[PDB]
């Protein structure tokens, strides 16, 4: 019953565009909105998230996320290994991808979501998020090599996932970061879980 | 090691602006991003809120409070948790438990409200905080939760038990064409990883 009528661009850059979205409400009244979307996505979503779980025996088990400066937010953000798919590469690859180039992580898929929304009400963006696991015994993982692409500087900070949202408190609490929403979601529902 | 040094607009809309933004990156070399940021924000300590909704009710499997609503930057029908911005001078707290009264009538409990996370941090500075309350199913109040929508407002509520929420879910996107919201669809993944 609501559905898209035309979009207005406002301004393009060369990785993010503003366009004014005209749209029929459920009453039959005609209203805008203003959305953002990249400009990179050719591609079943923009990106992928990569939800890592390492497992070492005889250690807690492990969600591996990464710390980066974020020139949106000015500031240094908490996240899942994440990164845009590239034109003809599938959302999987994507994933084993991001994680080894950010991590240096070798690792193997268990799922992956569907497309999801990143902020619906602000922009089109998606990404999968993909479910990943890390034998953190086999010697390919012993040293695991983080490779930084152009102008990337990420670093690793793995937390036990048993703890995991009093860990990421403490994080913010003593080093003023940002813990990403998703990040947090499932920090929360690991809690919430029973 | 990183830092900004300059943000100058290139578009300001009415509620979204899009800026290019100037940092210092690690190697001590200047670098410029784009950034997306809303208009909206003054001294709230994020942009909005999202609410988790327990939905608890005496020989009730413990249900999660969705909603579902079309979403102009989508184009198309989104599945989130209840949330809005936060109004000026409100609480995170108050906007939630204003947030979830509005979109799904339901008079809910604050549980724990989390600090500030970032939205899609390599996108936009947008926050929210994610308030985690719960809602006494057995009270008269939340018999026949009435949703007050506002002007272009119109919100269908989808109650989902926890034990099942992933599965769920993925029966939701198997039956008809729509979006699950990636702070959702993590916090179902937490809920089969624990
Ligand atoms: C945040 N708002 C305004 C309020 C009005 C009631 O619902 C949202 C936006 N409105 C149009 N285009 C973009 C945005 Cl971000
Ligand atoms: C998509 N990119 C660059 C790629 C290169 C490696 O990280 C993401 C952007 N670059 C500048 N401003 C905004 C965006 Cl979104
Ligand atoms: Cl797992
Ligand atoms: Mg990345
Ligand atoms: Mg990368
Ligand atoms: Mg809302
Ligand atoms: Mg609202």
């Amino acid at each position: 019953k609501q559905y898209i009528i035309s979009e207005e661009l406002i301004s393009e850059g060369k990785w993010v565009k503003l366009e004014k979205t005209t749209y029929m409400d459920p009453t039959g009244k005609t209203r805008t909105w203003e959305s953002v979307k990249r400009t990179t996505r050719k591609q079943t979503a923009d990106g992928v998230a990569v939800i890592p779980v390492l497992q070492r025996t005889l250690h807690y088990e492990c969600i591996v996320l990464v710390k980066q400066f974020r020139p949106p937010m000015g500031g240094y953000c908490i996240e899942f290994p994440a990164g845009l798919i590239d034109d003809g590469e599938t959302p999987e690859a994507a994933a084993l991808r991001e994680l080894e180039e950010e991590t240096g992580y070798k690792g193997d898929i268990a799922e992956c979501s569907p497309a999801v929304c990143m902020d619906p009400g602000l922009s089109n963006c998606t990404i999968h998020i993909v479910t990943v696991t890390i034998n953190g015994d086999d010697a390919e993982n012993a040293r695991p090599k983080p490779k930084p692409g152009d102008g990337e500087f990420v670093e690793v900070i793995s937390l036990p996932k048993n703890d995991l949202l009093q860990r990421l408190d403490a994080l913010v609490a003593e080093e003023h970061l940002t813990v990403d929403a998703r990040v947090y979601s499932y920090a929360l529902a690991l809690k919430h879980a029973n």
